[PDB]
């Protein structure tokens, strides 16, 4: 009951599901740029660049799987379906062998590019930027939450 | 080596050292509140409620243990001492079962009202807010990254 059982610690409501979906609006046409962000880092890393063998290709690739997965990170819905298909993801890594603590550098790659958008685009109206900003701490900390139960 | 693989992959450096400790001297006085929205919120939780079964004094110790854990998080320092404490806090958890999503639950609490701190404190400044507010993102991820080790 993981997903259940979090969104309920956490709060989760219809306001942080519109929050998301707003801040989808703003984020979507800087996704390319955000998995740019997030591979640059990988490949710049002496220990996460071993993840990465595939070649040139395997970037383009997983640079397009990124772009969904963030697509469907601010569009949702967040219910079970979902959920699940963040387990498998989890899954994936797990059978490749990438060291757990990976994990989290990874997604403060996007934490910190997703929370800059946001406040780029909702400073203005304050309690809307806290609204967005509250929602996706909760989703990052709900994927994480997820992904590493795969880990055991 | 979680600490000091996972700080060169999200570029942690002396100015989040120093954006932290200048949080401290704005968030120190709200630890009493943040510390009794954590505790609520693990009472309200139906999973997460049984473990507070010691009593009135049990809580009340907790919160002491607990405004030491955040001035220690934003005041520092952060060197191999810290993390040190930070993997014995983890093993805890582990010694009494706690099931490790809670973790992520709880953090997302923190990470909530410190993040509503943050802005508060430094939105007259949107490029000191940035700097505080990734290393808010930073620090909380490491956090986690070192709970969860000791899951292992
Ligand atoms: C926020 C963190 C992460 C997310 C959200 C993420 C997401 C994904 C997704 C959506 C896939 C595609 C799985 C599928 O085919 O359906 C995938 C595969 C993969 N990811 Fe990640 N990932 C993360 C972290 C990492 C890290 C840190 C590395 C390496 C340093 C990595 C390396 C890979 C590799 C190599 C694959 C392909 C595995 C294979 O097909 O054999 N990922 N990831
Ligand atoms: C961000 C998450 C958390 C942090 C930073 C945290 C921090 C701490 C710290 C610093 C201690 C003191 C260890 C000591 O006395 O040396 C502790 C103990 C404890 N925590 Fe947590 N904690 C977290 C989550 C949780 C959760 C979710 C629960 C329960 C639902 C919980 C229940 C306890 C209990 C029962 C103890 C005392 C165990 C004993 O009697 O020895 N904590 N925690
Ligand atoms: C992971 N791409
Ligand atoms: C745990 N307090
Ligand atoms: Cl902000």
């Amino acid at each position: 009951t993981v997903f259940e059982e979090l969104k309920r610690y956490v709060g989760w409501g219809d306001g942080d599901e519109r929050a998301l979906r707003s801040l989808h609006g703003a984020a979507a046409p800087h996704f390319p740029r955000l998995a740019e962000e997030f591979y640059d880092r990988i490949l710049g890393h002496e220990g996460a660049r071993t993840a990465l063998v595939g070649g040139e290709s395997q970037v383009g690739h997983l640079k397009v799987t990124m772009i969904a997965w963030l697509d469907e990170l601010l569009g949702g819905p967040w219910d079970e379906a979902y959920w699940d298909r963040r387990y498998r993801i989890g899954r994936v890594h797990v059978r490749i062998g990438l060291p757990q603590h990976y994990m989290f550098g990874a997604m403060n790659v996007h934490r910190t590019g997703l929370a800059r958008l946001a406040y780029e685009r909702f400073h203005g109206d304050p309690p809307e930027l806290e609204r967005v900003r509250n929602a996706l701490g909760k989703v990052l900390d709900l994927e994480l939450a997820v992904m590493l139960h795969t880990y055991r």
